[PDB]
């Protein structure tokens, strides 16, 4: 009765093409809009996926509230993982009056962990990364009492914790599959280190850990419920944070021109006395629009989705009720027509005559747009700003492999930076 969109060719697996989009998600998407425009679809296991790009379409998608695209049960994966949510979970971390203070304990974060490097060494990026931003997540929004009882333990196994993200999920969370047992066994394994900590905390005697484990119903909360908050106060910050500072890294070694643009800036900002945490949290252009240029390249969520609960038209189709519907970061930050040379590293782009950024409010969309643009965002920035601001000034990198190839694995809906990534490094002098 009703008739049917645009659907993109292939999909002829199993699952549709679900398949392809855990093997090459962007190649994927790329070929909607290539095929069908602004408004296609693919197959995702029993769902229809209808992906909506270009600034129209991204326009409706960012400003529905969630009475008409609700994201509530878009990310099933996240279900099994954690086992009103950002007022309990993220809001008293995220305001202004803390940022100070969190970029002070982000700087201190960075020193303990390259505190070991001596004069000249190598590192892999998503070792150092990953690790790195546990310890930043942790200590900023968890506490830094709780950050100081982790180790390298709980940065392996958070990391097993994200890999449990495979697409698959969209058929069920719960199927018997290897990452998915070994994503249980991971969560299993933060729960016991959570434990360990408070029996730590009770045998001997106040930070949020502390809070919760007074909390009564008879203690009210296991330490499975307690792992879980945790969980989910750092999961939406961590990849994206890891992933998007071992980019900022990889762009300036690729682009030395910059590179040299970013150490000169950083040299002569610094000249006034002040510390990490006072210039963090202020204008360092030349930083910031490397990061600009590495978040519209490298987006860390390259598919946002939703659930729609009612009919709509966009540019002539109807999506229906039950509907998937996305959006691309990764499809729309690279529109031609809206960034000239899409593919090319270009920050001046981001600069006060141009501000591509600012002129394309619905197709530059690293952090998203509408109602649920990143709340995280201005965090994120500033933290990218206190880290390298250490590392920059301390330490200079290269590469150690050929630039073409650094990548990430989009084999699983929390995309990580692929590795080997190794990078070299020295002190600067
Ligand atoms: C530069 C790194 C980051 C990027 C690129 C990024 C990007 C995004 C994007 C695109 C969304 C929208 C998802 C959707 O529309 O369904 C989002 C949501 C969110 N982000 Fe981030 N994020 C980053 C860092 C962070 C950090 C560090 C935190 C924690 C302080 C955080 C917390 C959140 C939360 C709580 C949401 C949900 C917002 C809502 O649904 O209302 N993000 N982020
Ligand atoms: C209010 C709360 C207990 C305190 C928790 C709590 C307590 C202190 C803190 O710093 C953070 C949190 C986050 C989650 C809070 C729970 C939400 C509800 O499920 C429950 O009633
Ligand atoms: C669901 C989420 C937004 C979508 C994120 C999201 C969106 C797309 C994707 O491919 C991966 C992720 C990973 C993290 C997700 C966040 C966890 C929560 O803190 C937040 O509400």
């Amino acid at each position: 009765s009703a008739v049917a969109l645009p659907r993109v060719s292939g999909g002829h697996d199993e699952h549709g093409h679900l398949e392809e989009f855990r093997t090459d998600p962007i190649g994927l998407m790329q070929r909607v809009r290539d095929e069908l425009g602004d408004v296609g679809t693919f197959q995702l296991a029993g769902k229809q996926v209808v992906l909506l790009s270009g600034s129209h379409a991204n326009e409706f998608f960012f400003r529905a509230g969630d009475d008409d695209l609700d994201q509530a049960k878009a990310y099933p994966f996240m279900t099994p993982i954690f086992g009103r949510r950002k007022e309990m979970l993220h809001n008293a971390a995220l305001r202004g009056e803390q940022m100070k203070g969190h970029a002070a304990t982000i700087e201190d974060q960075v020193r303990r962990m390259i505190a070991d490097w001596g004069e000249a060494g190598e590192i892999d990026l998503l070792d150092f990364f990953a690790e790195l931003t546990i310890y930043t997540s942790s200590a900023c929004l968890i506490g830094k009492k709780f950050r100081d009882q982790l180790d390298g333990r709980f940065a392996k196994l958070y990391h097993e914790l994200e890999r449990g993200t495979d697409p698959l999920a969209y058929v069920d969370p719960y199927l018997p599959i290897e990452s998915f047992r070994r994503r249980d066994e991971a969560r299993n394994g933060l729960v016991a280190l959570v434990a360990d900590i408070m029996n730590g905390r009770i045998a001997n005697p106040r930070d949020m850990l502390d809070v919760l484990i007074a909390v009564k119903a008879t203690p009210r909360f296991s330490a499975d419920e307690i792992t879980g908050m945790f969980i989910s106060m750092m999961f939406a910050g961590h990849h994206t944070s890891s992933g998007t500072a071992s980019w900022t890294l990889i762009e300036l070694m690729r682009h030395r021109d910059a590179y040299a643009a970013v150490i000169d800036e950083l040299d002569e900002l610094y000249g006034d006395g002040r510390s990490v945490s006072f210039h963090a949290l202020r204008q360092i252009p030349q930083l910031e629009n490397v990061l600009k240029e590495t978040l519209r390249l490298h987006p860390p969520l390259i598919i946002l989705m939703r659930v729609a609960k009612g009919e709509f038209e966009v540019q002539g189709h109807r999506i229906h009720e039950g509907d998937l519907v996305a959006a691309s970061p990764a499809i729309s930050n690279r529109i031609p027509e809206d960034f000239p040379d899409p593919h090319d590293f270009v920050p001046a782009r981001y600069e006060q005559p141009r501000q591509e950024d600012l002129l394309n409010r619905w197709t530059w969309i690293p952090f998203g747009a509408g109602r649920h643009r990143c709340v995280g965002a201005a965090f994120a920035i500033m933290q990218i700003k206190a880290i390298f601001s250490v590392l920059l000034r301390e330490y200079e990198f290269e590469m150690a492999q050929p630039p073409e190839s650094y990548r990430n694995d989009h084999s699983k809906m929390v995309v990580q930076l692929a590795q080997p990534a190794a990078v070299r490094y020295r002190r600067r002098t």
